[PDB]
């Protein structure tokens, strides 16, 4: 009769200002522990050195042995919730008596009942030891049907929390206004529902969803139909559900218990179904209790594939046997929450007893500037600088960052503030230092979205102001990418969706890929970038899973830009000489981009070198709807590209005009230009070593030695297509 | 802890008096009785399986001197949520006589000898406890069909036994086992192969009919009071979401119980809900937010879409009207006049030319529920598990009346290419080709496929029962290019602008709907970026618009269409 | 046995001496404690990780008051070789808090909850200690992708306790996680989370400057004595090793170590090898001895020609050397151009003229690693 862990429930007696700091322990148990009924005992909830001092005797055996009843009012310091597991420790220490201590109002009022005429009597008159800080119910104090909260905050002269001895002639309260509890010692707080933003939507029904089966159980069945037991949270990794289970595991004043790991499995072969048993008997036994089960796509795996053979099949049915065995009597609600929603096995999705299914999406803009907002409000305002427009424009700058993100985001503006602090104020405390705009940005530059995690591109900053090509395709990428995500509105009034297709066509080595580098670096949105052959595999099929993740990851990254670069490589496929792989990616790509899913906010640019070896099903409209030549840059194109090439050159110093050279490199191309100044730079580096400036004769060696590579004939080509097209 | 509080009664010291209706009072929790009225709609095949199970279990002399094989069972079977299991307890509860049987989750034993030896005892005291009805729930999860390799095992030697037991107690002698499944093709053929299962009724989903009045049933079962009773509102709800099985409508009542309890909550700051009735808005919302098991598992759904939105060629839209409306109203015409549908059409034409989008259009009107199936989505790294995925996605998802399935490109699975042997491609045709040549009417799932490259749909799959019905499905002509124009030009300001719609459409006469969409578009963005926003389209718009279409349809590919069906007849 | 014997102290029998070493007697083979000073190159990244890993466990209060979560657990990837381990390793024993030496997939074993039992008793250790730090070596075979096919149940079933056991009911405590892997792709995408490992360091191949760093720290490590160099001669030697990594540099070191053991013996016999000193040749030597690890997949050789041997014209030889040695010779000048190498060139001309003789003196003698690829293979 020596069970390892000690389980808690509230007093069954209401709050009257008495019998409080007392927990009642089993008198077996008392005298195992060799701990006398009056004594200092403390409980933890598994390590986290946990201080209550607090004992008392149990009175028969009506109080079980496995339990201990704390009230409520000592229980908030612990945050224990109806159920947290106890530890026993029989060494304590004597505190000495406490010459300050303080008084803070939970509301945002102040200076309530200053006479203290009966509240004295409630917590100076009570000759168990009080704790530094803990929630106060109070009952009613206030005329005007309004109840107050006091939490004291401060408290002064190995444990989590020392305990101070308290005393009437002690001292003298200092009563003020201090929020909650102060943060110079580490002390768990709960979190309410104003801690979840974006999400009020959804949390009402959860709030329903849990009230009503607990509260009122046999007040909504009185109309003929059974309550909700169970409810299915599932969405993208990192968006709150944990934080929506942990709130309303705190608010509610129902039992839980964490089942959530895969611990409830054992070796023994009668052990993984008898835990089961035993945890939702306990769960009926007490009454209200609620149930939290996260990853229940490990815990219950789909039926259909080979992988859930035998063991896993048996807990699953099991599981099942017992969720049906249960009736509308109890109050009992079972949360389920995974990562994976189809993962989930279909018998348990039921609408017998998982019928409340909640989906969880990515925050948009006005969630995650809710959400930004949120976590300002808990944030110290002086500690921080940003008003509104700023926490709206850096929501509107986050578009895949989902809450975890964003506290990333926060914890690594915090970082970088602390570092340019300590840099700049030569070893200045820390403390001082505040969060701005920069530290911000800087944050945002340093972190990646975890949607792109998985995608790893190293790739050269290249701004739009080095490609100094034809104005009219960067107008038409501006319009096309930034103009619908800057001014959705307007697109809504209007009734237009973006047009999301670029084909690229034109000369090789021009501009299309730069334009994809340009974008990526100066467009502040998700990049992807697959190429062509790059997604065919050996097996059967793969090709076909890789380009389904692929175009999942994009949508999951909210609004981005694909790059398909030469596009052509698997497009045709007009009779049996290419393979069957080739036609089922082409297929599969019709489908990812057109398909029946209209796809929303995503953007497909696709360069090619040959646009005749594309398909017609990809050239019809939808897919690719624009088109550019994107030919051999002009006179003032050669001119820029030559002026920035030369720009580290010294210009004056030669005496060269920059456009004597420009005119006579009339029929080359970009790419030709940038080798002849290469070309150039390595003559002058050879004639003298070291150099700072570029002669004539080496700008006209290089060019006797470069060589044409655009063809007449393959202008004449591309003309002819652009005038077929028309 | 007690389902009642006992008591003690008396005669004279106590006062006894009649009142109320039959129903006890709910506080007891106590369960109530289930009779035959309990269960509206499937009633069809109630009164064919009552008949059947009743000769039977009534008198079964007829059948003493003929000596044939004794029928002692019905096979019953359906789509999954299709309330079996509450026709199984109205025939128990019933028939007021022993019920003696077991289900279990394929309940065996460690000991070789007792896993046989239980079944033999449950047998033997059916046998001398002469049960009307003997329950044997999910046949394929204790007696799947032989031909995989894990499935014979261990439950082979059961089912031998229990075939070659079952076959006792001739002519006098009732022992009917009911068996009650999932999957239909799933059992064991053997298990089929004798006539006491010749019968197969099968029960559907609700539909068309009797759902109003299942709804009504279930709304009187649980509350005459504090509900509202339109037969307007039933119907239309009935006639709302075809495709909601009686499961589905069980959970819309739920979630319409707590809508109304929300609603009640926020309204009144926590109120008794005795007096709160029931609406049609809170109908509506939980018929919004429910998402049923029906299209679960899916986890997509199409774009909403309206006749309105879409204009085009009538006779197209008649013939497809025709196609899917006369099969899916009724079927007993279609049997007693012996015509035979197609149950099958293929949609060819140029890109652009809207057939995905005609078939989302014929999803959302007629059917209420779509299954979108891609091909080489089937496709699987295993050899067996694309086999295996496409058996399920054919068989499983299937649904009578509601589910449709529609191929986006089936030009991609028929030609394998430089293919000799022992290929994915041509093992997935060949089931294909197994599984769509055993089916003529089964239960109208006139399926529908597009194309845009059919040269390689004649691969061994073009056969006389498939290529009934062909759909040259052409360009748009000039009226639906200007119904297109003047759909796609509502949210613009045309009588501010001035443009009549006319000569846009008359000189795009090459274009397709697609085109005169992005041309709008591209107008529509060129006027929001030149002066931000404006509300109207000028005529300069739509001239820089011009020259963005590439092209339209080229002349060969038509001309090849034009041929194509030619040579198909 | 017994590792260093031990002695008893006395009073006026001890004679104390005091002498000028800082490390002791080495004739003891004891281990010598790792400091930050021996890893180099890596200044901005070692800065990071200190940081990253010290405020977490050390004075929580400044995260605390601004009320965001400290990060949970760090994830080091790279190139194998690159140094992560002994970074793990220096930064275990440089932090005065409590380790749990999770090294692989040792938590893994035959029953059914054991893999999950042991994860679950290294997390309750680390939490009962408020300053504790988990090393994970290889998590990438431990806690592979859930989406693969090959995933299996049991990974699944660790994944999804150790997502549970790092986020949660249960929130963790002043705790950090160092993971070591050199494929962050085959880690399971939730591993890499906001939540759970924001902090991620990629550890990429050491330049020139960071080589001749290493190089430096090793002969600082290394007695004075031992070997005779200069500056300038670390800084040839660091430019001559272009595709080396700290561990390449350990096996040029190790083998110049022993190249001139022999050439002691094989100059005077029975001499002492303690005696020896090592010079620019011997590292040269030791250097065109050793191949590369990015080299050791490549299986090509051939007969060695000079730069002498092609007999044609110059004018292609002095493109080609501008080509290939200016841009590593003198990089400066390029930097201060803003000019790359033109990285192109195609031989066309009739067969067997200087094509395939010129890559063989490349391959000899151009000092860096050569690659060679045919068409149809
Ligand atoms: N709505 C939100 N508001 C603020 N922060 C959020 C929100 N959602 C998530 N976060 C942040 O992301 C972290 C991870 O979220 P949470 O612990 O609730 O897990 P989860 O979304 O259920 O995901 P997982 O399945 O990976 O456990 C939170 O600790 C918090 O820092
Ligand atoms: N207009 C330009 N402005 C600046 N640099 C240019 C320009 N055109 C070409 N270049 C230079 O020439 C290089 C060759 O162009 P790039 O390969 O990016 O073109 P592409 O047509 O997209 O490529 P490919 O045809 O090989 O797929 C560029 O990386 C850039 O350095
Ligand atoms: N005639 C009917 N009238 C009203 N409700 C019906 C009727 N037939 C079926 N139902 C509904 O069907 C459900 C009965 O579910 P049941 O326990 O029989 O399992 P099931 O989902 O049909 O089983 P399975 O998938 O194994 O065949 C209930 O929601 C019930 O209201
Ligand atoms: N009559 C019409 N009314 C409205 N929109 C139309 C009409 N005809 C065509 N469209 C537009 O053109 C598109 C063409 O249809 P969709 O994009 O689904 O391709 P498809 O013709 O089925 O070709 P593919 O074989 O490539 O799938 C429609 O989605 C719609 O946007
Ligand atoms: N920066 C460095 N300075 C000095 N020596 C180094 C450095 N980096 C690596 N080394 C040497 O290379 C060896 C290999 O490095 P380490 O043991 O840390 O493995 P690792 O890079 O994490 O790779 P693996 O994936 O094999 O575990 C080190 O033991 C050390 O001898
Ligand atoms: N200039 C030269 N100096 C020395 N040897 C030469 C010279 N030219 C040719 N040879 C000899 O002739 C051989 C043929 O030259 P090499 O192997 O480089 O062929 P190649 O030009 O690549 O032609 P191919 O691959 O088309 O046969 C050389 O390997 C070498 O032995």
């Amino acid at each position: 009769k020596l069970p390892a862990e000690f389980i808690t429930r509230p007093h069954p007696s209401k709050d009257h200002g008495k019998e409080t700091c007392t927990a009642y322990i089993h008198p077996n148990v008392l005298s195992s522990l060799e701990i006398n009924p009056g004594s200092f005992c403390t409980v933890g909830k598994i390590g986290e050195n946990g201080i209550l001092v607090i004992a008392r005797a149990g009175d028969e055996e009506v109080h079980p042995v496995n339990v201990i009843t704390l009230s409520t009012t000592i229980r908030s310091v612990g945050n224990l919730i109806l159920g947290d597991r106890l530890e026993l420790k029989k060494a304590q220490v004597q505190p000495p008596y406490a010459t300050k201590v303080t008084v803070g109002s939970l509301q945002g009022y102040n200076i309530l009942e200053c006479m203290e005429e009966k509240v004295i009597q409630k917590l100076l008159d009570d000759s168990g030891v009080i704790m530094p800080g803990m929630i106060f119910q109070n009952l009613k104090t206030k005329a005007g049907d309004e109840s107050i909260d006091v939490v004291i905050t401060d408290a002064s002269d190995f444990y989590l929390s020392p305990p101070f001895i308290f005393r009437k002639g002690s001292t003298h309260i200092t009563f003020s206004k201090e929020t909650q509890a102060n943060r110079k010692y580490n002390l768990p707080e709960p979190l309410s529902y104003a801690a979840v933003g974006g999400l009020d939507k959804e949390i009402e029904s959860l709030k329903s969803a849990i009230e009503i089966p607990l509260h009122q159980p046999t007040l909504f069945s009185s109309f003929g139909v059974s309550p909700p037991r169970g409810i299915l949270l599932h969405g993208p990794p990192g968006t709150g559900k944990t934080m929506l289970l942990r709130v309303v595991a705190n608010t509610s004043n129902a039992h839980v218990l964490t089942i959530n790991g895969p611990s409830i499995v054992s070796k023994y072969l009668g052990e993984t179904e008898a835990a089961l048993r035993d945890i939702f008997n306990e769960a009926r036994k007490y009454q209200p209790s609620i149930i939290f089960i996260d990853q229940i796509d490990s815990i219950a795996p789909n039926r259909a594939n080979d992988d859930s053979g035998e063991v896993e099949s048996r807990v699953v049915a099991t599981l099942l046997t017992l969720m049906d065995g249960m009736g509308a009597a109890g109050k009992v609600v079972v949360i389920a929450a995974t990562n994976r929603p189809n993962s989930v096995d279909p018998a348990l999705r039921r609408p017998g007893r998982f019928d409340q299914e909640v989906e969880i999406g990515i925050p948009d803009v006005d969630a995650r500037f809710d959400i930004l907002t949120k976590q300002f409000s808990r944030m110290s305002s002086d500690r921080h600088v940003l008003d509104s427009e700023a926490i709206k424009y850096i929501a509107s700058k986050t578009h895949g960052y989902v809450g975890a993100d964003l506290t990333a985001l926060c914890r690594e503006s915090v970082m970088k503030t602390i570092q340019r602090g300590l840099g700049t104020d030569a070893n200045i405390d820390k403390f001082s230092l505040k969060v701005t705009l920069k530290d911000v940005e800087s944050a945002m530059v340093d972190i990646r979205p975890s949607a792109m995690r998985e995608i790893f591109l190293e790739m050269p900053k290249v701004y739009w102001s080095d490609i100094g090509g034809q104005e009219e395709l960067k107008t038409k990428m501006k319009e096309m990418i930034q103009l619908p995500l800057e001014a959705s509105e307007t697109f809504a009034r209007l009734g237009i969706s973006a047009p999301k297709g670029v084909l690229l066509y034109g000369p090789p080595g021009c501009s299309k890929t730069l334009t994809a580098k340009a974008l990526a670096t100066e467009s502040g949105i998700n990049f992807l970038a697959v190429k062509g052959p790059e997604i065919f595999n050996k097996y059967v099929g793969e090709s076909e899973r890789a380009i389904r993740e692929i175009f999942r990851k994009a949508r999951s990254a909210a609004p981005s830009i694909i790059f398909f670069d030469q596009i052509d490589a698997l497009s045709p496929d007009r009779d049996g000489s290419s393979t069957s792989a080739a036609n089922h990616v082409l297929t599969s790509l019709l489908n990812e981009i057109d398909g029946v899913e209209e796809l929303k906010g995503v953007v497909i640019v696709a360069a090619t070198n040959r646009p005749d070896e594309i398909d017609a099903a990809l050239l019809r409209p939808g897919r690719l709807d624009r088109h550019i030549y994107v030919g051999p840059p002009d006179v003032n194109a050669r001119l820029e590209i030559l002026k920035k090439c030369t720009k580290k050159f010294n210009t004056e110093e030669s005496g060269v005009d920059l456009h004597e050279l420009a005119d006579r490199t009339e029929g080359y191309s970009g790419a030709e230009v940038v080798l002849l100044c290469q070309e150039a730079g390595l003559a002058a580096i050879m004639e003298d070593l070291d150099v700072a400036k570029v002669e004539l004769r080496h700008f006209e060696k290089a060019f006797k030695g470069i060589a044409r590579g655009i063809t007449p004939e393959m202008l004449s080509y591309y003309e002819e297509f652009a005038l077929r097209s028309g």
